[PDB]
């Protein structure tokens, strides 16, 4: 048995917990209370392979993100989520994508681009876009919704399979 040690980052709002909770309680959180800092631990079978998943569930808004750096540090990989009707949450992620490299010291790190939401049909995101600005990090877009389960293991198992060709 392995441990990932995941971090889910992105703006307030975009539905990281609600992903989390999605892959590890099996419902959805239809309201919104601001995450300061959580974690989840699941053993979960992977490609055949025994493992505990460690998520830490990271702060979208300012005013929770105290000390975000610190919890981020300890990553090995990255859920990087945007909302599919937030441009300005996509446009946020090449700041996040800056801060992961600052926090881990390394141009190299095992990310995954979440564009969530993909129930909605508000989209100011086209999955083109995304899924350029993905190919420049050279990693995956995936899109979810934690509402449905479309797409919510494939990203996870998808940051797991990441981190282990690094
Ligand atoms: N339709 C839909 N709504 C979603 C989806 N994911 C999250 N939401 C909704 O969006 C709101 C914010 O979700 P939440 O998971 O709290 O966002 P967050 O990224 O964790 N916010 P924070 O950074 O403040 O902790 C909630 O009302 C939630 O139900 C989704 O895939 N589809
Ligand atoms: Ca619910
Ligand atoms: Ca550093
Ligand atoms: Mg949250």
């Amino acid at each position: 048995m392995t441990e990932y040690k995941l971090v889910v980052v992105g703006a307030g709002g975009v539905g990281k917990s609600a992903l989390t909770i999605q892959l590890i309680q099996n419902h959805f959180v239809d309201e919104y209370d601001p995450t300061i800092e959580d974690s989840y631990r699941k053993q979960v079978v992977i490609d055949g392979e025994t493992c505990l998943l460690d998520i830490l569930d990271t702060a979208g808004q300012e005013e929770y993100s105290a000390m975000r750096d610190q919890y981020m540090r300890t990553g090995e990989g990255f859920l990087c989520v945007f909302a599919i009707n937030n441009t300005k949450s996509f446009e946020d992620i090449h700041q996040y994508r800056e801060q992961i490299k600052r926090v881990k010291d390394s141009d190299d790190v095992p990310m995954v681009l979440v564009g969530n939401k993909c129930d909605l049909a508000a989209r100011t995101v086209e999955s083109r876009q995304a899924q350029d600005l993905a190919r420049s990090y050279g990693i995956p877009y995936i899109e979810t919704s934690a509402k449905t389960r479309q797409g919510v293991e494939d990203a996870f198992y998808t940051l797991v399979r990441e981190i282990r060709q690094h």
